[PDB]
């Protein structure tokens, strides 16, 4: 059985690992199937914020992530959705 990550709109296979953002923190999750085991990680703010529409930039393990506001999603919150 697979795990669904709604923030990415994608399923993950067992043991697969991905990132899931909160407003002020990043969580890394592993699929156990169908439930994911997550661990909240301490994240620093990116020096440069490439996120659009008020996206919060969270940097962890090198690369940057965008926690998008409602009505926006994608790698840089450049997709209009639920607003
Ligand atoms: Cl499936
Ligand atoms: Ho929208
Ligand atoms: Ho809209």
């Amino acid at each position: 059985e697979k795990c669904f990550e709604p923030q990415l709109l994608r399923f993950f296979h067992k043991n697969e690992i991905w990132y899931r953002t909160e407003q002020a923190a990043v969580a890394r999750c592993q699929c156990k199937g169908p439930d994911a085991h997550c661990q909240r990680l301490a994240s620093q703010a990116c020096r440069t914020n490439p996120c659009l529409h008020g996206g919060r930039c969270l940097e962890v393990e090198g690369h940057r992530l965008c926690h998008c506001p409602v009505g926006y999603t994608g790698p840089f919150c450049d997709v209009d959705t639920a607003a």
